[PDB]
């Protein structure tokens, strides 16, 4: 019943074009960046060893019900929709919590609490932790109790509503086990060798499998898994091993998914200033029907995905230009509440069928990863998929100059939404100003033209503040203060070039987008606390257009000063030899 999408593209690039991964995934960005993602197929010599012990491997097994996987289901938002209305009604706009690193499924947790009879029959009973049990949290963090001190706040008034009349008061695992597991769990399923089962019929049993009422059936993955805690999966050097010679060409690739971050295309390669999150690959233990939801990566970033070994993996992708078209369709499922809860849309996990979005017109590629083979996802490519059955993969993210007006776009649209930035986009910039030389020369060019239309937007910010009627002017260094002090009070943006405080609250803060709403303490006295006074417009713009420019002009003791300044060489420097 279900119809398999047309495949994204493959590359298999020789030896030379596979030597710098990054401008190799240049070449192929006009092309792929209109599927959203694509395959790559190294040399078939290239096989790296894998450096992980299979047999002391221990994680913990998070767990997938391919039923009640789907969030947006039509009960559920309904439910979100009415008990949003209700707490407008109250006057007080539904907040809705986090717990564990994701958002709180009130629904499944008023269905439970309500099952068993209610908030203060389940207090009195003191079943708050086999609630957070059937909801899957993690015993035995507490989570128990926590529920209840949320479901008072936002579920029980609404028990009560909903109840009869009832308002008066008040109110405001090992790697080697597991694959013994997913092995057996295939081949009862299908009466097969697992190696036997084609993809076509896992693809169809799977989203049969999501909308099918008439049968349970769950599934058990791993993932939350870092490198710097449980290893890579590639060889690398940093003093843990004596790499040995045979594994030497690997440790060093930059396909080395730990060498990508920082290579000399890499925007973080050298702003050994920030943990990102993601300089950091992430590691993803597969099963039979493991699945991984819709989503884009932070700051709208490429991802790129090795699978190291096992079975293969199902992607599906879309581009970039229909990520808004995307969105759309899944927030045409509730559109009251998405007002309410724009970012609400996004916090939803969702495997819609890729049918469904073609059928509403939305582009929709797919593609069977297969060991030894990457996967590349572009700026705002939408992508989910499934696997095929018990394997092993190794993620990152990674930023290229070309991404940087694109992270830009990014930030404007989090603030759009009340949507926390895991970085402060304008400070990268800086970042990279502030180094010029062994800068790669095409960053250099997009970092003045993505500069200047900040300096721009900015005096346009300063200027308009002093209208409103703020005098002085403090200067911090905002990068020194944690990130979550430097938000905006609203918006919620990481402040780093300038910000407005008042003497209300000692630290407050509210971005230049909205100097409104810091406070109502009229704006007679301060604070626009700036970074740099507009002497910077000089100072940096100067060292990158130097750079900038001076390999315009190089190009018009040559191949000299390319070698000096670090140029790169691909058909100019042919050229010379
Ligand atoms: C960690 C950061 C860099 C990341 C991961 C992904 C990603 O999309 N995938 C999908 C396939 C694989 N996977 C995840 C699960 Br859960 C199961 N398989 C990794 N994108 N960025
Ligand atoms: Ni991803
Ligand atoms: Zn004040
Ligand atoms: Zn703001």
């Amino acid at each position: 019943e279900f119809v398999p999408p047309p495949e994204c593209p493959v590359f298999e690039p020789s030896w030379e074009e596979f030597t710098d991964p990054l401008s190799f995934i240049g070449r192929i960005r006009p092309l792929a960046e209109k599927t959203g993602i694509c395959k790559i197929r190294p040399p078939k010599d290239w096989q790296p060893p894998f450096a992980c012990e299979v047999k002391s491997f221990r994680f913990t097994p998070r767990v997938q019900r391919l039923n009640e996987l789907e969030a947006m289901t039509r009960v559920r938002l309904d439910f979100l929709d009415q008990l949003a209305k209700f707490w407008e009604l109250q006057g007080s706009t539904l907040k809705i919590p986090v717990v564990e690193r994701k958002i709180l499924d009130l629904y499944a947790l008023s269905k439970i609490v309500a099952s068993k009879g209610g908030f203060e029959m389940v207090t009195k009973e003191k079943k708050w932790s086999k609630v957070g049990s059937r909801l899957g949290y993690l015993p035995g963090k507490g989570t128990g109790s926590l529920l209840k001190s949320h479901y008072e706040r936002i579920l029980y008034p609404y028990e009560l509503f909903q109840s009869g009349v009832s308002l008066m008061g008040v109110q405001m695992y090992t790697l080697q086990s597991f694959g013994e597991m997913a092995d057996n769990f295939k081949s009862d399923y299908f009466n097969m060798p697992v190696h036997m089962v084609p993809t076509e019929l896992v693809e169809k049993e799977f989203w049969r499998l999501v909308s099918s009422i008439e049968e349970d059936v769950i599934v058990e993955y791993g993932a939350d898994i870092s490198s710097k805690d449980f290893g890579s999966g590639f060889p690398v050097k940093d003093g843990r091993r004596k790499i040995l010679p045979e594994e030497e060409e690997y440790a060093l690739s930059g396909w080395n998914l730990n060498n990508m971050p920082v290579l000399e295309q890499s925007v973080l390669a050298h702003i050994n200033v920030d943990i990102s999150g993601m300089k950091v690959p992430w590691l993803y233990v597969g099963m039979c029907f493991s699945s991984f939801c819709w989503h884009i990566e932070d700051h709208w970033s490429y991802s790129i995905n090795y699978l190291h070994w096992g079975e293969p993996k199902t992607w599906y992708g879309v581009p970039s230009h229909a990520a808004e078209q995307l969105e759309e369709v899944m927030r045409e499922l509730a559109p009251e509440l998405f007002e309410s809860q724009p970012d609400l849309l996004h916090q939803l996990v969702t495997i819609m069928n890729p049918n469904v979005l073609m059928e509403h017109g939305v582009p929709v590629y797919r593609t069977n990863q297969c060991a030894g083979e990457f996967v590349v996802t572009f700026p705002r490519a939408y992508h989910s998929g499934f696997n095929q059955g018990y394997n092993f993969a190794e993620a990152v993210n990674f930023c290229t100059a070309d991404w940087l007006p694109i992270g830009r776009q990014c930030v404007n649209h989090y603030r759009r939404l009340r949507r926390h930035c895991v970085f402060s986009h304008e400070e990268l910039i800086f970042k990279m100003a502030a180094d010029p030389e062994c800068l790669d020369v095409g960053l250099a060019a997009m970092v003045c033209k993505e500069l200047t239309l900040m300096t721009e937007e900015e005096t346009r910010l300063r200027e308009s503040v002093v209208q409103m009627g703020v005098l002085m002017s403090e200067e911090e260094v905002f990068e020194l203060v944690p990130d979550d002090e430097r938000q905006c009070s609203a918006c919620r943006t990481t402040c780093f070039l300038s910000a407005l405080t008042c003497s209300c609250n000692p630290e407050r803060l509210v971005c230049l987008y909205h100097p409104t709403d810091l406070c109502p303490c009229p704006m007679q006295k301060k604070c626009l606390r700036y970074r740099y006074p507009l002497e910077d417009l000089p100072s940096l713009l100067y060292g990158v257009k130097v750079r900038a420019q001076s390999y315009d002009t190089w190009v018009s003791v040559m191949l000299e000063d390319a070698e000096d300044r670090k140029y790169p060489e691909n058909d100019l420097f042919r050229k010379l030899r």
